């Protein structure tokens, strides 16, 4: 569809556009197509580590996207009778991969009436001594909510009291409306990051895991049975992306804030029919119809067939009144999408 | 990290620039969008893969990040409680260790140098029962280089079709026969799932491009579960691997030439060793699995002393539970191969 607002990545570069910003074009031809460093290249791991003082280049395992990292981590920490706590709505892999691996998945239902925020007392009611992982996706996909320092501190306290690790999916830390990594805040925190969603190069398939030496050694071992290594080419391009983030992220931040303002104007024009928890960071928002009778699936279907505008209906997150909309698109397409959405609402 | 590594199963790898000079794909890379690739792999790559055999259509192919991912996805989708897999060993460790991780009962079919590392049909039927879901068929074999004959293939198909077990045909090394490439086994029976890759044969193992070839239902099931391993492969690797296949005639003859020169060099080396060294002569692929005919020397300590004193790495046969054997790469420069043989003779003498 020409007006696709249903993705969680920003508008992607071409390879040539990206290399004109990173300067990495001439170095690519000398790269060897032998197997990459199995932890990821030092250049990429040092570029990742430079984002946070708490992170050293040896704490990092580069994976083929965070999807692979999620799989390897949950496999390593699996044991019979273990459970994972997943706040939902979130990226589906974060609860489906543990389920595939045999985990008992305990869902923490986040809701727009509570600002999609984690209540520590409701999380402590889900964590026991068999809880091995608490998933913490911040900034959140689809809400865009950033966990406050006190919510994090309460989660750290629940996790350290039950010896549960915290899987902090920090995919969207690069686009505040960068956010510091949670990796240093507690020994139980394992951090996930990626260039994909924030830098206009989701197709590079570069993610990383940050953890203590034993979880890194265990994840590195099992990666031999998923993809072995990531390509030196994607590795090298992703590293230059991070080292030149100042040529990429501010432009996307500017696009997102224009689209946030455009959606707030759209909220005023809809006069209470549309609301949202205003996002704090990332590439997406999760607005909702304030009418419990309208189903976003039927609005979205008419919008994509009659106008070619794609919004992700909230049923994909079991929130039928909501829909996710991409903020990292050109503001003209964003505004065009809202104007067609207003037409579907009016009729 | 040792400069004279003969312990790998890939051929000498290109730099990206060396490969692009052969495929002509350099100028096209800049226009590629970094959005998500086609989740089956690009049509350009799947058409290039499919063009290798009449039995293969572009819709039968799922591109993965190496065959390691395809192996994980395939065994996951086909797993059920109480299922077993039959794996001829020695073979690539992932082919039996990944099923073990997924809960399969792994039944090993010991391949043997006294039998030419060939599959015995009567010994395979004694391992396949009604609970066998997969029979692994690595041809050409890693580490032996043995190609399964036409009669061995039909006998395996008959054991598989009588117990309704699938055949996972790892055809990684079909591009380097010692015909231009070996024919795919995919069309030979509806139970055969084919795995292929450009990595080991084309000098670009680092691209991480593999593929699975199967019926529409296994493709759909594998495509679904790929969303939980890597989602998609990069459009850049996809594009380069397609050009590798479309220009295989500009790439493979050099490696075939290197391998046959090294096969001749090792045959001269066997004669110089006067019965101390033997092998099942490889028929295809990038590797050989020679052995010492002396039951007293341990190949692991020979390899240990060879790398420390000469910087030459051979893979000791203990890695395949064949202590008298060692694996040696044939897809290296013949000058480096000869250097390795001349230093291996020095370690042997003392
Ligand atoms: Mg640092
Ligand atoms: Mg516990
Ligand atoms: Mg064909």
């Amino acid at each position: 569809v020409p007006y696709n607002l249903g993705e969680s990545s920003v508008d992607n570069f071409t390879l040539g556009e990206l290399l004109n910003l990173t300067g990495d074009r001439d170095a690519l031809d000398q790269l060897s197509l032998m197997n990459n460093d199995t932890h990821g290249s030092l250049r990429l791991r040092e570029a990742i580590a430079s984002l946070d003082k708490s992170v050293s280049p040896d704490d990092i395992l580069v994976t083929a996207g965070t999807t692979e990292a999620i799989l390897i981590y949950f496999k390593v920490r699996y044991r019979s009778g273990a459970n994972v706590v997943v706040p939902v709505p979130t990226f589906h892999v974060l609860y489906e991969t543990p389920a595939f691996l045999g985990y008992e998945v305990r869902y923490l239902q986040l809701r727009a009436e509570n600002g999609f925020r984690i209540d520590p007392q409701e999380l402590a009611k889900l964590v026991d001594d068999n809880t091995e992982v608490i998933v913490l996706n911040t900034p959140q996909n689809p809400s865009g909510v950033v966990c406050s320092e006190t919510e994090i501190q309460s989660i750290i306290e629940i996790a350290e009291k039950h010896n549960a690790e915290i899987l902090a999916d920090e995919h969207y830390r690069f686009l505040p409306h960068i956010l510091p990594s949670l990796y240093g805040l507690s020994p139980k925190i394992i951090s996930l990051g990626s260039t994909g969603k924030c830098f206009g190069c989701i197709g590079l398939r570069i993610g990383w895991l940050i953890g203590n030496p034993e979880i890194i050694k265990a994840c590195h071992f099992f990666k031999d049975y998923t993809t072995h290594t990531v390509c030196v080419l994607n590795d090298y391009i992703a590293a230059g992306v991070l080292l030149h983030k100042g040529k990429i992220l501010p432009r996307y931040r500017q696009m997102i804030q224009h689209n946030i303002q455009q959606f707030e104007t759209f909220i005023k024009q809809q006069r209470g029919l549309i609301d949202w928890v205003k996002p704090e960071a990332g590439t997406i928002a999760f607005p909702f119809f304030t009418d419990p009778n309208i189903n976003s699936k039927i609005v979205a279907k008419r919008l994509v067939e009659d106008h070619g505008v794609l919004l992700l209906p909230g049923e994909a997150f079991d929130r039928p009144s909501h829909f996710r909309i991409a903020l990292g698109v050109e503001p003209s397409l964003f505004q065009y999408a809202l104007e067609k959405l207003a037409i579907v609402i009016e009729t």
